[PDB]
């Protein structure tokens, strides 16, 4: 686990539009800090509305028919995904220190698993440029069918704070890889790595105005982009409560395309027969991981009754042994929440578990004089109907619960307007495959947690999202069909 | 061209669910009128709110795990459709006669062309049954990955009254062959085909539950469907404002998958070069097919100059060969508008083109002393800011305009904020391929016009709608995809 | 399970060619035998070199540009196949009788399963009819590339008597889905139902040539299918020796395409931890079903040596349970050999089982005055260099063996030049899936044994074949692509 | 264009197997010459059956369950065949050299197009790797279905001596994709560039044994790959005489999977309204690329009557400008052919065209005191029974003809045991489409000719091969798919 051996020095704080820096119309900045020290790191140029306009303008212009990027190969395309994967590969180090400082993310998993997850799923992206094929189709009649998986064109796409660069990448990458240009609004909590990769973009040799980034805030920037009129597709993930706001908004303005990737409340099943230690352990990592600050996490763990206390008891001992700490700091393996309002919003949420009357077996409040740190924390006992069983904490607050019926089980698991992912652990293969078909969820995890790759499509079930990202499938919802049909003299099979 | 030899009996007109037909809650009934004579047919229980959620409490449960709508074959879901195709094929006399007289649709039409769609379209939709396939994906790390494409759920259905039978096989073809259960809104206009239907989805032995129908209003059964807390996903053809409204409602409640299909402004593009007649012939019945009531009407036809005297000089004479009348009298040729709403709209903006300087060919006025008929309509010399140019009109009236310049043309044709669909007439295949790419529509016709047909996926680009129907693209709409991914010790490619 | 109420009268026995009836070239004629009584049932016309050459001529000739079996819709070649499927339904009976008759075919096997194998894989095939697409293809350069999927042309399709109506349907559902058409070569001992057949192709109304039976002996009539220079396609169900006559004549004269499926030596590996009652059933119906004379027989059953003898014991008590005598009696439950070649190979086989010093449990010679009947023979502790463990019996002849080391019989399993199938039996889900990915064969059943069906592709490792049947993947081996490169003045995406 | 600037020295000239250098067992070497001068380039292993025993030895056991080369992810050979082709371009002024010495091909050729090509397609291929899925499928019964599209095992791919580099990256980018393992027979005249890119491979990273190269004669070492028991299947491109052989001794053997690859006797048809300079210069092109010596060679070309005297005079002018010499000498646009026997053949050929009486436009003889030289040659009112017309020639040997009658062409076009690829040249869209479906050929240009790229499957109709190569349809040649079948309680849609 190498470091850089220089101290990060910020030089991308401005908005980006035609491969080229831009101060924000209004003239104004807004701070951006780091959340483990509360300490601003630099200002951002704030885009807004005005800036919005200049960059679907940029990417309207260069989805233009006869433009580079339309007229380009496919190939080329892929090419130049795979050139920025290269690029963000030789500035890893600083990429993973930028990211680890500013969202309060630790460097080893920032270094190993963010930058390389960034990089692999470029590389996949890359891959599939020249092979989004349409079909030719045996119409009835006299005549020659054939459809085109075009571009969409304008693509507005909003990202949280959580995973800053995944999730810029899991946007462009296929975005890019398919043909479309895009706007991009990076989270306020978390615009530098987005433009450092931006200089790289440049440095790649994409073509001006097929990425334009906007940092800025969300019912500023992101409202824009909602109800732009001239984009053709948002993308978001983030808050539910938002994601009903893009939604409404696209329908008043210009019916454009969305999808949405809006967390979750998942569960984990363990039945008796499962690998205990396996279980604890995946389980663990499926609700702590990133203090909690992840999409899927396992905030739902029902245990059969016979291995209950031990399942609880282990989870204990794991979750106690946590040092928390600067993100920075080799050997710290908790860093802090992003900011006020997740800190708050955690810090509401285990106070209701006690109030409910659920088991507190520990942690249960703050940490530090700075930084927005949160002790791990489990409840046991937890039911249905308290707070931390049905609201999506986001925060390193585990809860665990018991059945003995598995019919029981499986609906307390469905019952619940989220549905991304759950997790199931048995060793018995008829339950492995039926309650897994039976759960209402969109990535279920068998005997592991949290196992998450380029390769697999991605998304949710009711109100965890619409559509799904990566894997060959996700290509289709940068896609827009068209369905040529000529007439001809006389066909033949 | 058979016909039924025994007067029309009206038989059906309740509420479908579970296989049964029910009174309206609220005891009330609407009437149901014949376009051609402004006279009742009969009286229609109205459904409402509460009758909606009968409906979709009888779909949720038929889509409930362990039902025999779930663990039945694939095959046998195909089974279904295929015998529902052969009961419609039974019964085609009467359904066509019962969609001409309710839906002003001349009979031989009715009998030729939308019979023949429904079966045609309802076999296609039975093949894919045990075809819907997920994938294994060689993911990074030592697991197993496989995908299922599920069913989503519940899917809401609201159809339109140009074609009441088509569209109500387009909608429930799909779903019940990917394995939703389904709660459909037929037009108010227009409930009394999809009854009959009804009767035979009862008669081909589909579980109870599995097609539920409400007929009713749009603000009050509509409203219900689109705002509705337990419905996975609604599907819908008809007005851009009610389009706008499904997807608002949608976006406040549950964020249910939406579809959209919502009519266009489709042009045409016809080179000097083109075959003239043939040209003129598809275009003509693109514009008047079923008194233009089409979401695909050619309703701008760009026609170069050297040509465009001839174009429109043969287009009028074509229009002026209509014979006007009840749809069912035999050599009728033009049936009746829907309704009122629907003839003064067409009235409305005749007058405006008359107002705003458009040349008159023909017609231009109202017909006859009951049935909501308006003249064959032709308008050259329309110029693109005229309203008989911008809006849609779903009448009998034809737009024919001058163009000399083809990028500007192109650029005429995409200037719209619809793209259901265009035609290019030309005999050189550089301009017949370069041209349809830079179309912004979902279908394009080369030399041809309106060849719609089961194989080909069909939707929108823009405010004309979102997703694709039929087709194998289409079925993905009906699908919600889930990642299944298992730990194992080792995999091996 | 219904019963003809009239004695079969055997109708169809002539060379179907062009939709019609001919007799043999050179006059000829040959015998067909019922294998229970060994009784002489009709003489049938012998084809032979010449007649094959007519069928060629035939069905080169409806293959050619601008007949109707190559104009006519995609849909209507599936309607054609849905319509058959009908006919077959409704001369179920009769063929079934038929079936059993001519096969020595348990009748309620030959009914209930043959006969619905038939029906369904009709309608399997029919759907696929215009779902057969090709693709447009984002090429390097200013070109528009698209795919055609056609068929290949003239297919010869040689036929084993085992199985004589679900091969003739699982040869000729898919090529004639795809658009081919073919010559169809039917075992010597079993042309009758073919026959009937051919007279449903006909009734159901293919275009004369599409489909034409030449029934006749293998060095003869099959040696000119697989030597013809206008044949484009052989394949090919039955012995290995005549699989490699037919791959080397076809080297020999025309390179055609072969597919082959020529047999097995399946394993099962039983583990301790199994379900040993459904092992036991499905083991045990995987060899003996329709007298061992299935391709897919699991003729090497591997048990954990402590569940061995309970494994031996409990298989033995079953195959103890058979009733001997004419497969047309209700309660029979085991019918004869198909003829005097295979009863010699099976009895000889099992003499050498007894020399080799295999133990015999049960069985171990023949049974009855007449008919090519033979005792269900069970072995334990055989080894791997035992004739019987090695070599395709073909017969009613069982295999039980002993491993205690998992490496190590998989190893066992896999040491063979033959990989039709295989079977696990687990209830741990990592073995389930690492035993079956390490298992070369083209179906490995975990759990059951024997479960085929029209949505999977069906096929050998090594020699026991090449290529695919059935399901999406076994379609390609009916198409040959053809690649579609037009120059363009500019491409876009 | 730029150059070497530093003589080639030859370094790798032994059996490479394991990533090691081998001596031939014999102990035999064998020579290698230039063919522009006829000297001696250096010695090479002579592989034989003991070395590729050898090879095939080490590629089973880098195919063996448990290898690194099986259990490394899917994304990590893509990233293997990347890094291969990141050397390739670093090698590339080296390698095109080495082509252009020991191939005869001219060096702006091999710099720009075929390591350009091999570069390209292992991007693509590269791309692929990870994008290789099965399918889950909703099977009958209560089973839970998947199919695993498995690499099929050791390769034995045998090349020739046109495309040295280009053929060997066709055929190992594909294979190694998808996860096999490989034993490469380069042809006798041009060991050298495949041996340099052994280099590269051992250099990248791949396992040992992945890739074996056993450098030798076509009785010797590649009669033991086609007759080898071990090797699960053959690719092959070369003579129609070996292709026949390979497919005997593979029936003979073990039935291993063969494709094949077999060159053409190309037809292009030229019609009256064709861009005549176009058609012309592509005809040209297309029949003269590489001394001719390309599978696709467009041998035949069919101009309508009315412009046949115009096209035969430019096309006679345009053969008119070559420059011949040495490939590595800037300028020279003409090499020689790669050896004596093709140089005889041609020789030959040529003196059959004059002597059954085609007309002699230009050419006709050898060239120089050294290398395989011969004239550009054009022949005129050839006619179809002509040797010339009739038989590959793999020579710059032209043949002109004329048509009137265009039924009449396209079976001319048609009357051939070959169909590689063939050109049709048109202004008209109909004639470009139906004419195109009519051409028995595996590629059909149209406006254009040798359009070949990583996007498109390439292969024969007929005798010029089976199989196809890259596109997403090639890879299918080199999996082997099994179905995987598990027995659950209850299966839900
Ligand atoms: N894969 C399977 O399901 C089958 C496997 N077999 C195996 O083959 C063994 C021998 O049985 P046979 O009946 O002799 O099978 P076989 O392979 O000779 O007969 C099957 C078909 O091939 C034809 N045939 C025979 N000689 C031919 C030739 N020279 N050229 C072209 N076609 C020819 C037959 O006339 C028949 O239509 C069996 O004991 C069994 O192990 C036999 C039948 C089916
Ligand atoms: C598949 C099926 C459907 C319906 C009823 C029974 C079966 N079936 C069979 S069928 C054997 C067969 C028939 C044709 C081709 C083959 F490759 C194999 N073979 C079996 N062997 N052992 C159990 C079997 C079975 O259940
Ligand atoms: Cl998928
Ligand atoms: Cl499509
Ligand atoms: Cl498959
Ligand atoms: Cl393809
Ligand atoms: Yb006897
Ligand atoms: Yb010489």
């Amino acid at each position: 686990l190498p470091v850089l051996l220089t101290d990060l020095k910020i030089q991308y704080t401005k908005i980006f539009i035609n491969n080229e820096w831009h101060d924000s119309v209004s003239g104004k900045k807004f701070p951006v800090f780091n959340p483990a020290t509360e300490e601003e790191l630099c200002q951002v140029e704030e885009g807004d509305k005005e800036d919005v306009d200049k960059a679907v303008k940029a990417a309207r212009q260069a989805f233009q028919i006869g433009s580079p990027w339309r007229t380009m190969d496919a190939s080329e395309r892929g090419r130049l995904l795979y050139k920025l994967a290269d690029l963000i590969e030789r500035d890893r180090l600083l990429l993973a220190t930028m990211e680890s400082m500013n969202g309060g993310k630790l460097y080893s998993n920032a270094y190993l698993s963010d930058l390389a997850g960034c990089i692999k799923t470029l590389r996949y992206c890359a891959g599939w440029a020249d092979k989004i094929q349409g079909r030719t189709i045996p119409i009835d009649g006299n005549f020659f069918t054939y459809t085109r998986h075009e571009p969409i064109g304008v693509c507005g796409q909003i990202i949280p704070w959580n995973f800053p660069l995944v999730m810029l990448i899991w946007k462009i990458g296929p975005a890019l890889s398919c043909g479309n240009t895009v706007v991009v609004k990076p989270a306020e909590q978390t615009p530098l790595t987005a433009l450092h990769v931006a200089s790289l973009i440049k440095e790649a040799g994409f073509p001006p105005g097929v990425v334009n980034i906007v940092p800025g805030y969300g019912p500023t920037a992101g409202a824009a982009i909602s109800s732009h009129m001239d984009i053709d597709k948002v993308a978001f993930t983030g808050s539910t409560e938002v994601g009903k706001l893009i939604k409404e908004a696209a329908g008043k303005s210009n019916l454009k395309r969305v999808t949405l990737e809006l967390g979750g409340k998942s569960p984990c099943i363990v039945l008796a027969d499962a690998d205990l230690d396996n279980a604890v352990e995946f389980a663990h990592h499926g609700v702590f991981y990133h203090q909690g600050q992840c999409c899927i996490a396992a905030s739902r763990i029902f245990v059969e009754e016979s291995i209950y206390d031990e399942f609880v008891r282990r989870s204990v001992e794991r979750a106690k042994k946590y040092i928390l700490g600067n993100p920075l700091t080799p050997g710290v393996t908790q860093g802090p929440q992003i900011d006020k309002e997740q800190y708050d919003k955690i810090l509401d949420l285990i106070e209701s578990g006690k109030k409910e009357g659920a088991k507190l077996e520990c942690g249960g409040g703050p940490w530090g004089n700075k930084g927005y740190f949160v002790q791990p924390t489990v409840f046991s006992n937890v039911t249905d109907e308290m707070r931390i069983a049905k609201e999506e904490i986001f925060g390193p607050v585990q809860q665990i619960m018991k059945f003995k019926s598995l019919d029981d089980v499986i609906k307390r698991a469905n019952n619940t307007f989220y549905g991304l992912s759950a997790g199931v652990f048995t060793k018995d293969i008829d339950k492995a495959i039926t309650i897994s078909s039976a759960l209402q969820a969109g990535t279920v995890w068998v005997n592991c947690y949290g196992v998450v790759s380029a390769q697999c499509p991605f998304g949710g079930f009711k109100m965890s999202g619409n559509g799904r990202e990566l894997g060959e499938y996700g290509f289709h919802e940068y896609t827009e069909v068209k369905t040529v049909t000529v007439k001809i003299s006389q066909k033949n099979s």
